[PDB]
């Protein structure tokens, strides 16, 4: 289900992807939301209702990659530790069922990390598998 190999590429992966966020987190968002507009449609407060191309370089982007990083930068410190990795997922689940988001929208996201991780040398089915184990630990609290 999650091997020893499967969990040392996705630590070294992001380690790599974790350096170039400065640049590399704008990229996955925009990639997410040209790809789902149910999901940019979630971000309409924060952006202020702007159209999907400008947002970019905004601030507002900065700081949500930001925030996207420091979980998942926990999460991958984790893999060994499944109550450490339930009790950071029930905080972030009920965070976003809170604003109407489905466990749909989240499974999406970690589809679009998995294949843009391959930039960074990761294996998609190494991002697939941590992906799955992650969301058996959300999809009940949705
Ligand atoms: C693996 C997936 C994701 C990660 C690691 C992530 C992480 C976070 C973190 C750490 C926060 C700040 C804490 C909080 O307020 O909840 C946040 C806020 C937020 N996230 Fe996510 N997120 C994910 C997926 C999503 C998805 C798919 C959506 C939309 C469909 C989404 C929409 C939001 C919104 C709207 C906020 C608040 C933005 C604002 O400050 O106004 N996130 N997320």
């Amino acid at each position: 289900s999650l091997e020893a190999a499967q969990k040392s590429n996705v630590t070294s992966s992001w380690a790599k992807a974790s350096a170039a966020w400065g640049t590399a987190g704008p990229e996955f968002f925009m990639a997410l939301f040209d790809a789902h507009d149910d999901v940019f449609a979630k971000f309409s407060g924060l952006f202020s209702g702007a159209a999907k191309g400008t947002v970019k370089n905004t601030p507002e982007m900065a700081a949500q990659a930001q925030s996207f990083k420091g979980l998942v930068s926990n999460w991958v410190d984790n893999l060994d530790n499944a109550g450490a990795l339930e009790g950071q997922c029930k905080t972030f689940a009920a965070n976003h069922k809170a604003r109407g988001i489905s466990a749909g929208q989240l499974e999406a996201a970690f589809k679009v990390l998995s294949g843009f991780m391959k930039s960074y040398g990761g294996d998609e089915g190494a991002w697939t598998a941590v992906a799955g184990a992650l969301m058996g630990e959300i999809e009940p609290d949705m």
